[PDB]
């Protein structure tokens, strides 16, 4: 698709080998080796810690990674953050730069979830870990210096899917209150049969074949069948009423373009307040892979600004 | 729920006397008298001129209003601008401030069409006047100091519908080349039956009842029937292939929300480059009516920036 891709995004596609989910163990080991080569500096304005918190009943405690301002004088809003990786890869540490940016620009506390991964822990384990982390965050607002009426949830890709699912689950459980959801370019349609999901086939970071493998591992082979609940695949939701204010965005060359457009359309029809941005010439994860690109800098500034505006509004 | 309107947009909406299209002749006479009580915006960096250009067979001359930089030392891109007004109101002069902004920020020549209005001149008259203006603009690029490979078209509301229609018509006629289309919150679906159209019924600048009247006058009572060509109502297009790079945006509380989302989706599926922004809490024409509002300033800067980016790239 070379001619369709923004020129500032092309060079990074050649710079890294196409992702492979035929060997998930090997892919995770490779990503962890990459992570060790690229360690962030300490940012002196943001204090980062890990904590073990009670998990879902009869399940392991959940690790969360907490980012807070070095100086707290007044009560702050909160953001639950959920990393991506197809439901099968990833760790909170991968998103330290962005979480530190949300703390500094939104003046908030971020709690990032180390959810269990598929295929070892399929649905509902990853979502229940996110829900346990949200319960802990709401319960500990005293100690964190947070306002429980100003907690939102956000994430990218599979983490965006878990964000949209968690907003539905917390609504349905009269669960902790959420003031905002930011399901960025979210993996929400297990059927993998939208035109955009079918069209994106090659080395464009995420594609139809990767999506098929991630959904198969998350849903233990029930992907695409009638035996998939709304909380596993939010595209299946028919009742989107009484969900939180939503910000999302997607690149037009992301396989998730069409499911994202459809979710936005249905949220608006359900009376949910939505801001949505479709970016031209842009593939999945463009803004994380190409930080120097003008379109990446516009996209990052806008969704950091959404967190700042919505979590702090009167 | 008026609580869903952005607080910065509320005060102008209560001062807005609700539009009445039961007597279009009386409404135009009123708007022209209002215009005469206020001097038109001038700008020392922009030179404004009026020209009569050959029209369709129907209307041998069409007036265009031309905005250019005071200092032209190189070849510039061009923007054909199409004002809004429901197909039944308006004149180029109403958009002088925004056309001057495109000249100054995009460093372009703007040609704004004084198209014939419905119901006196129903479809196809308004679109054929725009097409005649585009033919003249392409023909006179050497005289205007414009690059024929860098001409776009843009407009708002009914002008956005004419923009989308003119991109289809120029494609179909192998008509002058367009490098960009900017059909902002465009009036493109004559059926007036989308969920967003039925949702927006009150005093929110444009609504279901006004939309029915504008379409009935533009299409001489054939609105909603099988007797409506794609060039009269671009929502009817099934072939969106080979259309120019598109920017569009819409407020969530605009009746055009759903038809705008659906056209964006179909453009992307046809392989057209598209940027789209949905703004929360925002009604039709918010950014023109509320220049002080933060969401207005973001929206205006983004679509002025799209003109600048797309007309000057490569
Ligand atoms: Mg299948």
């Amino acid at each position: 698709m070379k001619n369709r891709i923004d020129p500032e995004l092309r060079a990074m596609l050649d710079m890294f080998p196409p992702l492979n989910l035929d060997d998930v163990q090997a892919t995770r080991k490779a990503m962890e080796e990459a992570a060790q080569l690229t360690e962030l500096p300490v940012d002196e304005e943001v204090v980062v810690s890990n904590r073990m918190v009670p998990g879902p009943e009869d399940n392991p405690y959940v690790r969360v990674r907490i980012y807070e301002p070095k100086e707290k004088i007044e009560k702050l809003p909160g953001l639950l953050w959920i990393h991506g990786g197809g439901y099968v890869l990833g760790a909170p540490e991968g998103d330290d730069l962005l979480c530190q940016r949300f703390v500094k620009e939104a003046n908030c506390v971020v709690v990032s979830v180390d959810y269990r991964l598929a295929p070892e822990h399929p649905y509902p384990a990853p979502l229940e870990d996110c829900y346990a982390a949200l319960q802990w965050f709401a319960k500990k607002v005293d100690e964190l210096g947070v306002d429980a009426s100003r907690i939102g949830v956000g994430g990218q890709s599979a983490g965006g899917g878990l964000t949209a699912a968690l907003a539905l689950l917390a609504r349905d459980r009269k669960g902790p209150e959420l003031c905002f959801q930011m399901p960025l370019y979210p993996m929400i349609d297990d059927k993998n049969n939208s035109p955009s999901s079918l069209e994106i086939t090659g080395n464009l970071i995420w594609n139809h074949d990767l999506n098929e493998k991630g959904w198969s591992m998350y849903l233990d082979g029930k992907n695409g069948t009638d035996d998939v609940p709304v909380h596993a695949a939010p595209a299946r939701a028919t009742d989107l009423t009484n969900l939180p204010y939503t910000y999302t965005c997607v690149g037009q060359l992301d396989p998730f373009r069409d499911e994202t457009l459809d979710y936005v359309k249905r949220l608006c029809q359900a009376g949910v307040d939505v801001e949505f941005h479709l970016y031209p010439g842009a593939y999945h994860g463009f803004e994380t892979l190409n930080p120097a690109a003008a379109v990446s800098q516009r996209a990052l500034a806008e969704y950091v600004g959404a967190v700042k505006h919505v979590l702090n509004r009167e």
